[PDB]
């Protein structure tokens, strides 16, 4: 929805990553939590009129450094983190914002986009 649809796109992009590799059943629960705790740190930062704003606050990052958020869902699922990131594209970066979702392989990789709702 305003926000469910966006994160269900960033969602299905990364665990399209640990599927075939990782514990179906677990995975399937990695990917719940993962959704309840980007809706909970999203509230109050999602201004549909600008969806630029908060876009750096919103941001996964999964590289040398890697969000709270994947270390979380990773521990609530039965999930190491290390094969978690060690089966997703190095250095990524996925962007959800207010109508469009993207992501980035390399810190000087280009911007992809997954979902894009320009009006």
């Amino acid at each position: 929805s305003g926000m469910q649809l966006e994160i269900q796109v960033a969602l299905n992009f990364i665990i399209s990553y640990l599927y075939n590799k990782l514990p179906r059943r677990r995975v399937n629960i990695f990917g719940e939590e993962l959704e309840r705790l980007l809706k909970k740190k999203y509230e109050g930062h999602w201004y549909p009129e600008k969806p630029y704003k908060g876009s750096g606050f919103r941001c996964i990052h999964i590289g040398e450094k890697v969000d709270p958020v994947i270390e979380q869902a990773s521990k609530e699922s039965g999930l190491d983190i290390d094969d978690v990131r060690g089966n997703l594209p190095q250095d990524l970066s996925v962007w959800i914002d207010p109508f469009e979702v993207s992501y980035q392989i390399g810190e000087k990789g280009p911007v992809k986009v997954l979902y894009v709702d320009d009006n």
